[PDB]
């Protein structure tokens, strides 16, 4: 553990918070893709399936914890509560297509042929391409009244703090994830491709 991986977790956390307060409050989810946020639920939920098997720490039992609580709940307040703000209309992206990829790709691709493993592998190459039902969705329409810039501002520095986590990790320990590191790469460029729509499109 470091500070980059430590702040980045951190920054990704507070993002999430700022959506699923600002669900909150404005009592809207429109222009929310919640197949997106369903992808980051299942993200969360097969990558700590760990907590099943093997505690920790206390901060890191709380942080998985907290993810999950978090997202569910964005879920929740997305297809129940609040559901007749959200936009099904526009988040239309048929996911088959990419968790049936995804899933093969773990299958495949991982450190090893471990139940565990596969399905951490599962999350981190799921992570990577969750967001494009989100960007379908803002591409088609242009809107995007529930995103806010301060919540993309702690999704860049996430992957950005990331992108030290990796190079601190590698001259620090000699450690180098092939798997993560790739994942990461087109997370960042499809992430980066959500700025820059919300940029020009939204704001
Ligand atoms: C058990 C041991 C665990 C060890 C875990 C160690 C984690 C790294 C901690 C401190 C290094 C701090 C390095 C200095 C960071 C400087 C930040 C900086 O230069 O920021 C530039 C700024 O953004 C504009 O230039
Ligand atoms: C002796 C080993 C016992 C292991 C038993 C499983 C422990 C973790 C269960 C649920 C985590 C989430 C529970 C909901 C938290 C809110
Ligand atoms: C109005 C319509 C708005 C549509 C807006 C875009 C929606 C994205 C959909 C398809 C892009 C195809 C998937 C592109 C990303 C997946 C490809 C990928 O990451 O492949 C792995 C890599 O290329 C090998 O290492």
């Amino acid at each position: 553990m470091n500070i980059f991986r430590l702040t980045g977790d951190l920054s990704h956390l507070a993002a999430i918070i700022i959506l699923l307060l600002k669900i909150w409050k404005s009592r809207s989810c429109a222009g929310i893709s919640g197949k997106s946020q369903l992808l980051f639920a299942l993200v969360f939920t097969t990558r700590y399936l760990d907590l099943f098997t093997s505690f920790i720490s206390l901060y890191n039992t709380s942080m998985k914890l907290i993810y999950i609580a978090c997202s569910y709940a964005t879920v929740y307040l997305i297809y129940m509560k609040f559901k007749a703000t959200y936009d099904g209309n526009h988040d239309t992206f048929r996911v088959e297509f990419l968790i049936v990829p995804v899933g093969g790709l773990s299958f495949l691709v991982n450190h090893d042929f471990s139940p565990l493993e596969i399905l951490w592998t599962f999350s981190i190459y799921l992570e990577s391409v969750a967001i494009l039902p989100q960007l379908f969705m803002i591409s088609k329409t242009g809107e995007a009244e529930t995103i806010t810039t301060h919540y993309l501002f702690f999704l860049g520095l996430y992957r950005a703090l990331y992108l030290v986590n990796w190079i601190w990790r590698y001259y620090f320990e000699g450690f180098f994830d092939l798997i993560a590191v790739v994942a990461g790469v087109v997370q960042t460029v499809l992430y980066c491709d959500f700025f820059y729509l919300y940029v020009t499109k939204v704001l």
